[PDB]
């Protein structure tokens, strides 16, 4: 038995603490890589919590056992200046990540699908524990943002999903993609970057309208 929490800016400390137990461990691109002690990424997960739409599963004895970080995303302002997130990196590994995300950015841009939307949900951070896995957390955690969505006129849910593996879940809850990209065709300077298990396949961003 869980609940479904909303995660305070004051829970940092136990979202990483899940955070580096898993999904700095087994993410397809974080595992790949071999992550290993990243105090960017941990700057990165934090980041989305004050917007205060990013929801915690947590178990019988008050654990945490999955979270889903959210932020909002607005429409570029016609004046914008698009920063690249590798930029002010100096991870080495996790800059590779923030590059393939820049390059994404760059070539498919979520409110070109959307003209009318100014703000959209943007799932950043999914993860949940192992001993709790297929269990149907993951479509909880989802779902919780469906009522912040709702409360605040948001329409859109867009989540970038790091492998096919974890798409399909979205596809299950009811997600579509938007956009993709093969791990064997990102080729930025000319080379492969990402070589994992061939079923992981690529990137795919998955987007719903609730
Ligand atoms: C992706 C992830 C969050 C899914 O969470 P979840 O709560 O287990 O989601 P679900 O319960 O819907 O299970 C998803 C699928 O995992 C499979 N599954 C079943 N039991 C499982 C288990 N014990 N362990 C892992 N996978 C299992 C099933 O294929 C299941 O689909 P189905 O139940 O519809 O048949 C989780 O696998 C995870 O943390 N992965 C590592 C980090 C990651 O890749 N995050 C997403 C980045 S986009
Ligand atoms: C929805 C979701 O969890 N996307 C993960 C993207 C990602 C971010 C940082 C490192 C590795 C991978």
């Amino acid at each position: 038995p869980y609940t479904i929490e909303l995660i305070q800016p004051e829970d940092g400390e136990a979202v990483i603490a899940m955070l580096k137990t898993f999904f700095f461990k087994d993410d397809p691109l974080n595992t790949f890589l071999d992550l290993g002690e990243c105090k960017e990424l941990e700057k990165y997960s934090l980041k989305p919590l004050p917007d205060n739409c990013s929801y915690k599963a947590v178990n019988k004895k008050g654990e945490i056992i999955g979270v889903f970080l959210n932020g909002l995303m607005r429409r570029p302002s016609p004046d914008d200046v698009p920063e690249k997130a590798a930029d002010s990196c100096e991870h080495p590994k996790f800059k590779k990540i923030l590059s393939l995300m820049d390059h994404v950015e760059e070539q498919f841009n979520i409110f070109d699908v959307y003209p009318d939307e100014e703000l959209i949900l943007d799932g950043k951070i999914l993860s949940v524990d192992t001993n709790y896995r297929g269990l149907g957390i993951a479509g909880r955690l989802t779902e919780r943002a469906y009522e912040y969505m709702r409360e605040n006129g948001i329409n859109v849910y867009h989540v970038l999903c790091s492998s096919h593996y974890s798409a399909r879940v979205m596809e299950k809850l009811g997600f579509h993609e938007v956009f993709r990209m093969q791990f064997a065709d990102y080729k930025p300077q000319g080379e492969v970057v990402f070589k994992p298990a061939a079923p992981h396949v690529g990137i795919q961003v998955m987007a719903k309208e609730v």
